[PDB]
């Protein structure tokens, strides 16, 4: 019942008690581990609200106070009355920061308490949503000095009036299937790019076209909007060694802003909650540039380096992969856009992990996602045993809207 | 109950029915996942069902399930259990069990080779000296002048737990590690504790950076004895880099035979506590873990210096760059000397095919993603985007405690 975790690089052992407060389920059993699987009413709601309020008033040293009891009573009434309820501003802020704190797959959680929450719960329209988002993008970008942010649109009611951002990120490049049979732009965004056109987007069929926003308000039909270009900060990619690098014509955007997840606080469901931080270098360099199902430029880069691509054992893919990533980090830092390298990030996470064990009795962590997609064993998280479990408040996946939308 | 896994690079979906034959536990619950935890005397009362489960599998695989040969064997073993409180496997059974324990090793990326395992039956061995002789024959055969073959040597099963055969070494071939009074370590830090024991047990340590540890072998529960593997039997490869002439001057070499000897082989409830087995190295085992881990030879720095890398900011990725060159060197040195080795791209590639085939013909393939994915270049290998199901099948390779912690010393 009281679990321990060893770091096999440092012999350090932490003890985990926090997992005892786990509510949701993991996918695994005593018979089968699913750790590597990508995606594993009035009576329902009150205990959920109660759990949240209990941990909320506990965090502000007012557990069992009149304020506490009052609030429990107030929400109880509202639930019994309205079959839902509304979070105080303070609770909303707390829940959001804690949903990030509890994200077991996020290596960047040391920053968790420094989260800016924009309350867009008074939003009614897709134009409204667009305004709130533009403000989010401008705030978080900050001329390259990135600040973490979340913007929270109204909570789901009866699933009929859902707010949704259809884009997977606020800022992503377009993806077009070609007559050549290949794929122009971003392969991950092909199907989306179609629905954009299906709702009327005038695609400038290019390779690095910033997608339009496709916003759905109150369960209505989604609408298109173009993010003002001067709010979309981009970084031209150049190698601090290879002058020929720039000739590959690569850029990436500075703001990673995930906009397709569902934020759960005290049983309430926020289906539109776009949030942002800054990149870890490998996210663009390894996954965005080199993945087979993405911009897959490895061959080209290795070719220009004239590596021996005849045999896998020359490790030419490896050699290039590093250069590419060195450049990503190089450009971003040159242009003074915030970015973190996998070395610094993972180091910061081990620290945070120790802090959380010390100040909270645990830290749920998904090793499969915390270990960066390159140089794994030369970062400190590789030899860190981790425990994975689900705390609430939380960020959850949710179905792609087109599959769900009552049109 | 069916389970589907998906590959997110290729959208290939596979269905696992084999996990239904899972016996042992994973360490996980519905409330917690321990998939990244390193490590998550048996009565007749429980032995026969284990024997039966095993014998059933075995007779299915030879297509004689429910045959008379099958039933008499079940009767033979039953009778021998209540009679003798244990039982002996036929050779046919031992070979099968061993191949299958490998085949079930959910952490092993080299399993495509599982059926070509050479099994040496050392169950007639009675003494440490005998153990040495068997081991030498293993090393010689497995090595085969650089053309490595898979092998496992199997010593007598455990009985009352008081007469165990053990190989105290973690691997048959390994370099000594010596702690110095200034706190620094000469040799392989992973082996410091074990080196001390050897020295204590009488070993005369040359005290260099690459001393081949002596074998420390326990028979029938007796105190272990030292033996030196004949050097002519220990194949080694000097590490040089194909472009970098200064690399050879780093003074590095490694052995060619990865031969793990501290595990436990479980077949049909029988426990084989000394079962050294061997394959060949995937390059990153030496290149990434054995050299570049902070708790090992830790040559990243020196290689980086000699490359003239900006080691001032980690944002320079000097660690990454040097790590790759070192791995390039390891593969180069090995292939130059015609000593069998595999790179992580080829190995992970082969695994995916093995896996897909295992799903078709066996209805599943237990796989531990945390261990299958290589310690560098993870996402540019096909296994990274591969979803996997982890579960334990028997026969299996299990961990056991270090014998120096459990051994009752005779004197
Ligand atoms: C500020 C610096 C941040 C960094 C460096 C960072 C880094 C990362 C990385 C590397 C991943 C793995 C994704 C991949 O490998 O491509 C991840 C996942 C995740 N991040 Fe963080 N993040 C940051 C901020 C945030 C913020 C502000 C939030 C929300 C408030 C957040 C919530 C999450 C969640 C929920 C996941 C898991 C996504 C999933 O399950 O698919 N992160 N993050
Ligand atoms: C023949 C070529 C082989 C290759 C390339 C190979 C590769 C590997 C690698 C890279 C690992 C992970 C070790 C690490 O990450 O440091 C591993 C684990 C393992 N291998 Fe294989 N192996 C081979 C042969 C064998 C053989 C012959 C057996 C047994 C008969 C075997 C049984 C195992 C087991 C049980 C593990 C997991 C050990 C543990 O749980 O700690 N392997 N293998
Ligand atoms: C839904 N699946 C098809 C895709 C899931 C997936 C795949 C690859 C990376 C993912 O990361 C999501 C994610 C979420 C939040 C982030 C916050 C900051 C940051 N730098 N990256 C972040 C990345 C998710
Ligand atoms: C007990 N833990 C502290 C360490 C166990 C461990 C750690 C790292 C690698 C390990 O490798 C096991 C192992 C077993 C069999 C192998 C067969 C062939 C091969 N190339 N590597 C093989 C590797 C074991
Ligand atoms: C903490 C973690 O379980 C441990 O360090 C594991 C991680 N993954 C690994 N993966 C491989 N292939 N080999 C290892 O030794 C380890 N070590
Ligand atoms: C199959 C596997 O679950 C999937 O490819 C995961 C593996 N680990 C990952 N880890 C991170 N950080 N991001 C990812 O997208 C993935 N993908
Ligand atoms: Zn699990």
């Amino acid at each position: 019942r009281f679990l321990k975790v060893k770091n096999w690089e440092t012999d350090v052992v932490l003890t985990d008690t926090l997992h005892l407060k786990s509510t949701l389920e993991t996918g695994c059993t005593e018979h089968i581990c699913m750790g590597s699987i990508m995606l594993p009413t009035k009576d329902q709601l009150f205990p959920l609200a109660k759990e949240f309020l209990d941990q909320y008033y506990s965090s502000i040293k007012r557990f069992g106070s009149k304020a506490h009891m009052d609030r429990l009573e107030e929400v109880n009434k509202e639930i019994e009355s309205t079959s839902t309820y509304q979070l105080k501003d303070t609770e909303l802020i707390y829940g959001a920061k804690h949903a990030w704190r509890n994200a077991s797959r996020c290596v960047g959680r040391i920053q968790w308490s420094k989260l800016q929450v924009f309350d867009a719960r008074d939003c009614t329209t897709a134009h409204g949503m667009f305004n709130y988002i533009c403000n989010h993008v401008k705030y978080a970008t900050n001329k390259g000095n990135l600040r973490s942010a979340i913007t929270i649109f109204p909570q789901r009611t009866d699933g009929k009036h859902d707010f949704r951002v259809w884009n997977s990120q606020l800022i992503r490049y377009a993806g077009y299937k070609q007559p050549d049979g290949s794929t122009l732009g971003d392969p991950a965004n092909v199907q989306f790019t179609e629905i954009c056109i299906q709702q009327g987007w005038k695609a400038p069929r290019g390779r690095f076209d910033v997608l339009p926003l496709l916003l759905q308000a109150n369960g209505n039909d989604p609408e298109l909007f173009q993010i003002p270009p001067e709010l979309v900060l981009e970084v031209p990619i150049r190698h601090p060694k290879f002058d020929w690098f720039k000739d590959l014509g690569l850029k990436w955007y500075g703001l990673p802003a995930v906009s397709n997840m569902l934020l759960e606080i005290g049983g309430l469901e926020f289906s539109a909650c776009p949030f942002s931080g800054w990149y870890m270098g490998t996210e663009i360099g390894v996954r965005d540039y080199c993945d087979n199902s993405r911009y897959n430029i490895l061959e080209e880069v290795a070719k220009k380096m004239d590596l021996d691509m005849r045999k896998t054992s020359s490790l030419w893919k490896d050699q290039a992969l590093v250069e590419i990533n060195i450049a990503v980090l190089y450009s971003f830092q040159s242009d003074k856009v915030t970015i973190v390298d996998h070395h610094s990030a993972t180091e910061s996470f081990i620290k945070h992990m120790e802090n959380e064990y010390r100040c909270r009795g645990g830290c749920p962590a998904d090793w499969v996602w915390i270990v960066p997609p390159m140089s794994g064993s030369i970062t400190p998280v590789f030899h860190q045993e981790m425990l994975n479990y689900r705390l609430t408040p939380s960020f959850e996946y949710q179905p792609d809207p087109w599959n769900t939308h009552v049109w």
